[PDB]
């Protein structure tokens, strides 16, 4: 049940913000942003660069001052402003899902109905947070009383992706202004416009000047200026897994700023015999082909036990068939266009590399329209391990299915990988269901569903796939510094 | 393994414990302790009343006050105390097993395998909590600082049963010891032994006298005196469901000291039609028989899925008839007596009314020896909702089984009780073990097993079953007083 | 800023609340409520009694089912409930306040500022808790998955006091609506009509049907009805330590429902020779004056140092002398009236008692005014312990002060009451705060202030001034029933 | 009340530990560890490199894998093995007190009083935790059942300080096995002894081989090796802020592994004018030349208030020079030798750079003893902020004294360091006391005490001093990878 949308909503944040206020590059250059379904331009962006991030980080550092009104404001009273936040947000929601899917390419209802949800949740989570994190009263050895206060970690680096620009936005800023951080946020090229927009509302929520700041721009310069910045005290950087190498080295060559990272990954849909095979070629099809395939935790390595590996096939052949492609405003369509020509490409190049490499193409494999950046659901079967398409992330409607005899086979061919973000199980068996959530070395383990975040559930990678979880009470842990305090005290009693 | 038991070990602790020290009853009266497995009386035991309870009382009071060796003790030391005193414990095994045995008449190889295992378990997880259980720093409004510390509760009451005598003792002494709580115990005038024996104990491991005081004696008496003493701060009471509630009586009319109760139970064992059948027939069988029948949690409510209860009820008619009983010291012993005369009366007389209204006797019915508190392994078919035996705690080695068609009505009948503590759920299937365990009325519901324990994990009663739990991190909350302390400060800063 | 009061609001809501619906008690019997200023009836309220709980329990019992909207009602969005509550009130903030008053006799500039402020942050904060009270996965031995479920304690029975209407009803609506609860509250007979017209409000904010229910009425009777009810799961009193009594035979005699109480106090203040003088002095007036000494924690043992005895006592007689009484919806005024002619004649009655045993009266010990029930602020000198005045709780604008002289010494005295709600000390030297903090035997320490209450910190009795406590995250223990979840699986691994 | 120590120590391990086995180097070089007391060889030890860095990672993910013995075992076993462990090093006490001294240069009495105190009551407290680090259960929207498992983070890589060899090994083994996972360490080539010879404990206590690996090595081979190994999951080092960014930088070029770095200081000690005068100067003491000044939160800037300057200096000059020098071994010797030829020649490169940039030297100055790295107490008085003894971390025996007038311009003053990893207070003042520890940017900070360190409470740095946090419960984090297991049940109920 959604509201109409605007077709065309006019943008009216497109510049950097910093101390509540918008401003030009200092260098006075600007950057386009496309809209993926025409390729055409939407507007100018200001293009951010070191001196940029300069003054945000100053203008934060100059918020972050002890006895500021941000950090003397009652911690419930951040929890006031955070709520107030989201709903500044669902008054603007429906302009807000419309201008998401303009920027982005996904479909308006997916916007209206998933993201702008979830955005809402996330900050009203933590909105419930600010102001219950405690610290520690501790039963010390000897004549002390010691105890810990969890402090706000200072000034912190915000570098968000283009696959969720609201989402990820509320992911990074609902944790950090919960615990009385300060942030100086870098917003994805291919989408800043939206971000930009809620800043505008984060100011007419009352939050004083200086506590978010946000500078659009590339990564090479605005996003590397923040991991090497030596008054920026953390750094929260969601994207690939390459660039989150370039990320840490950048802060222990720096100032040695805390880091956490959100990565990639080639996630792990695993179907026994015993699951329901409907309920699961669903499931496997969402866990995929979601968000246009565009998410990092995507079910891109479909394994399926071989007595239920042809029905399952033809099932999923069927289902990505008929998955409809087109205009992300039309309330039919299922999957817009890719976000870029660069993904556009990268994608075609990966479908070319399955079918060179022997994988049997079932459906799909081009281009879907002749402006934008669409592609057909594409379905490749008889995948193996060692395949380039069974162990790179393609991140588009690229859908793997490989057969799979024993759940001690399965196990070690899904963790056999450097990636570790999450895992999926589909099996009526309780005692299947425990051995391979238990055994698989992921961050989310899903048994029986895919994709299913609640604010209150952390999230994030094993191994390559990133460290720190986000969400969750989990979430608050990379935005506090602890500090003890140990007292003297006449005698200690229990 | 185990070593060869003295069978009739020396009593060496048979009176009053109170500060350290052991003394007659202020009136010098005795009472007997009989053998439950020939029905002689073991030794007599100080019988302590009302004024024995106020001397214990005074003991652990002065223990308590600030500034008191064991006020001013560091938590870690309670932790190393509680360490030591398992250690005493563990040297001793072999005697407090058949001493167990002796007084309660448990098979050896049991108080030895699974009592002792457990009482040590429990000491030396609760020694770990120690110096663990923090107060919190709060981001209260204002300019003030506000944290709370988790003091002790004061003197605890603690009225024990017998039908695990020394596990019970720990169970109470674990988490009080460790946070900092003195005792006195009232412990089971059937079985005092062993209890009084670990006095010793914790007076060669170290507690300060007045700590730990433990009065044997009645339950009208010295089990009163305790509820009802305007200088006890809390009471916790394990026992029946009837008595349960003379405690929590006398709590209101004295002090309104804090109670916590665990009392009796009616538990559901139910066993889908797609259980593992052999799993399920033995641990049904253990369910119900283990400890002579005198559990709590006993599964004494077997629901059978009708598809398989021909075979279920076959199968556990062939393993109940199958099941030794005879003396507790012999290896090949299954089952010894019942705890003594009234309980042996009384579960012959809950046969008896079985028998009446139309249940099938299968099995056993009877004594099963001449000497002693023996009675033979009973079981009932064709069990129905309304039937006595179908409502009260037996508490004695007597099977109910009863027949069931679908999933929401076992829920209902299985709900369908005053009563709480426990239940199981038999099924290979994840939705069905989900759906049980969510929707049944139980403090614990075990999956595909019964009778596990943890000392990590909680364990209470739902309804008239008790409140509080103990065991697990849970088990601190009941034995903490909780203060605020909010400071007036300068400047409040994040 | 304080709106301007109507100073005789209509009244919307004077019946029984049940399904979010308006009933006439079933014997269609009314009660008066008196405007204690005026000492004339504002209107008739519906009595309820047996027969009308028992529809409410009913009620309560219902939304509780098990697939009900209340039961499968998202966690997150039972905050989104007491959110949208707590903006209803604050909407209608003036009419609450001034409603308050009437019924109430406390200032409209303190029913406004104080009180609705206090409400609002009460209701706010926990409407964070709501998705937050984590269960725990449990580290058990053996290869078993171990976990427990934080499930609601189900039907509970609030019933609270006169002094502060409004907010004891948020206190208790917070954490027991926050953890999924459903409630049958009894609300005091002299002040029953700003908790109904609350009731208006739950229903506009969207609870569904008999998760809140309110029956006015008496205590004997309604009252009692809840407290020895067989379905109510819990209950949660606040009001005298005998009341509170009653209530936990009640609870024992009947189905052993779990139970709380906040009662009386007697709480010591005390001054240091070193503490700030005129501070002091203001927070001490404060300390026994607020709510026209209508509270359970009023600092009503004032402890001052021998050095500066007459100099506090001669500026605390100046104080007490200058406070303004009269009509409470003058701005002009101080102090109201007590809350009925019942409590104004205890209060004369403990004024005579002072005089006969001997404390030194320095000023006011009579009544006020001649319409309504106002009475003097009244200061006795030379206070000593023994004294009665100086024992029982007074509930009213009476202050007691004793001379001490050394830090020991006082903390004796303190610590001497049955009583031990809260206590406070004032000093500028660390080494004493952190000394008397620790001695003193009281649920809530305030030092260098008093009355200092926050929605994040616990409040509660030490000794007979109550058990359990309200506010932070303790206040949701007691609104928790868990459930250990304990599963076999295959192989259990770190 | 020391035992008397043997000064000549036998050596019994001095090579590779690796799968509870000794090894030689594979190059088979060796390197020599001397007694800074006497500059006289102890004896060779295997040089450990890249090559049985690899072997050891081996080892530790071999008896890491599932269903490995260290897996499988109870949470509670593991807590066992650690205080077996515990109770072994206490047998050993005064032989690793003396090879500690022996190796290392500490006096003897603080080895066995301090030292071996203190790993005794690290190693004891972290077997605690092991079985008591619970995960969550989760209240996430929709019809799921959520839930979180804390398991280990894997290979974990340990490189420990030479300044407290033995309580350095401690902190990193006891969270790191408390929470099942496999060690890789490397020791400082200073003093590697009485690292290994625990290893042999290690064996000695049960633990199964290849869960503690230690190569000892240089830094430049060995732990660069553990830090860029592909196959380690997590690395903590302990050094200097110099080195912790090379370990950072690794980290980021290599496999993305977790980083937790506890690193150099500069700390504050602050003397307000109202501190008792006595101990003020005899903690400031204790604070700088603990240790042979040889620890990170030495308070090596010592600010006091004008108006007691002159007063403190000449105490803690006088303090200096009666400050005993000399052979550790001897009861009366205060202050051993420097470590090795490059901390002595920093130190007095440093005393040097003192004297050259004008600041008054009032004590010491030089080299204390014609044998050995013995350094006299030194004292520089009226120091400024921009001099190099202010800024740079001297480790070493060398005290700065500062003069400062407002508490405003001392918080200023002490916050101007990119160093924050301890500070501490002296004032009897509360309202002075909160606000300091409040506004000063630091890891701990202590009131009217110094270096008071505790199992329970945390440890660590803000700013460049490190991230993470060690000891308490706080230091069981870096040592969890979480999992979120989200899975689709029939209908979720709270
Ligand atoms: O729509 C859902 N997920 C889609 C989704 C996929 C990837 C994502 C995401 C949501 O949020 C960030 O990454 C979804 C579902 Cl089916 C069930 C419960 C909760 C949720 Cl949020
Ligand atoms: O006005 C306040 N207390 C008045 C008060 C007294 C007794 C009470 C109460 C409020 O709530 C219940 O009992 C008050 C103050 Cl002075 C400082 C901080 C927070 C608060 Cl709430
Ligand atoms: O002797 C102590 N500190 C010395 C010390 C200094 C620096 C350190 C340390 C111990 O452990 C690691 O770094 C000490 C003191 Cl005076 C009081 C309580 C507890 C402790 Cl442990
Ligand atoms: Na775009
Ligand atoms: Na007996
Ligand atoms: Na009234
Ligand atoms: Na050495």
């Amino acid at each position: 049940a959604v509201p109409a949308p605007n077709q065309q909503p006019e943008v009216f944040c497109n510049q950097i913000f910093i101390n509540n206020e918008w401003h030009d590059a200092v260098s006075r250059k600007t950057f386009p942003t496309v809209n993926p379904s025409t390729g055409e331009v939407i507007c100018q962006v200001a293009e951010g660069d070191k001196e940029d991030v300069d003054k945000a980080v100053k203008a934060a550092r100059a918020a972050f001052q002890l006895g500021s009104p941000w950090r003397r404001m009652d911690a419930s009273h951040r929890g006031r402003l955070l709520n107030r936040l989201a709903d500044l947000i669902e008054r603007d929601r429906t302009y807000l899902a419309a201008l998401e899917t303009l920027d982005n390419g996904k479909p308006y209802v997916i916007s209206y109905l998933v993201d702008l949800d979830m955005v809402l949740k996330c900050l009203r989570y933590y909105a419930g947070w600010a102001d219950k994190y405690h610290g520690k009263t501790i039963p010390i050895d000897g004549d002390f009383f010691s105890y810990t206060r969890h402090e706000p970690v200072g000034v912190c680096g915000q570098i968000i992706p283009w696959n969720f620009p609201l989402l990820m936005q509320a992911w990074k800023l609902g944790p950090a202004l919960a615990t009385g951080n300060v942030v100086v946020m870098k917003v994805a090229e291919q989408t800043p416009l939206t971000a930009l927009y809620v800043a505008n509302l984060i100011k007419e929520a009352g939050f004083p000047p200086g506590v978010v700041n946000i500078v659009p721009g590339f990564g090479p310069t605005a996003g590397a200026a923040i991991a090497s910045h030596e008054d920026v005290d953390k750094v929260a950087f969601t994207g690939s897994t390459e660039i989150g190498r370039v990320i840490q080295v950048a802060a222990g060559s720096s100032n040695l700023k805390r880091v956490t990272l959100e990565l990639g990954g080639k996630s792990p849909n695993i179907i026994m015999s015993d699951a329901d095979m409907d309920w699961a070629v669903e499931q496997a099809h969402f866990a995929l082909f979601f968000n246009q395939g565009q998410c990092c935790c995507a079910g891109s390595r479909t394994f399926v036990q071989e007595d239920i590996y042809d029905e399952f096939v033809e099932r999923s052949v069927a289902r990505a068939k008929s998955r409809v492609v087109g205009n992300p405003f039309d309330s039919k369509t299922e999957q817009g266009p890719q976000v870029d020509e660069t993904q556009f490409k990268k994608i075609l190049g990966y479908i070319n590399t399955g079918k060179q490499e022997g994988a049997k193409l079932l459906c799909g494999g081009g281009i879907a329209a002749d402006r934008g950046y669409f592609i057909q659901p594409t379905v490749f079967g008889d995948v193996q391990d060692g395949m380039t398409i069974a162990k790179e992330e393609i991140f588009g409607p690229v859908m793997q299915i490989l057969k799979f005899k024993t759940i001690e086979e399965v196990v070690g061919r899904a963790n056999n990988s450097t990636y570790g973000l999450a895992a999926a199980v589909f099996t009526k068996d309780l005692d299947k269901a425990n051995y391979l959530s238990q055994a698989l070395q992921a961050g989310t383990v899903w048994v029986n569903c895919y994709d299913v975040f609640g604010a209150q559930s952390p999230f994030g990678g094993y191994k390559m796939s990133g460290s720190g979880r986000e969400l969750g009470e989990y979430g608050l842990q990379a935005y506090t510094e602890v500090k003890t305090v140990t007292v003297k005290v006449p005698q200690k009693n229990s």
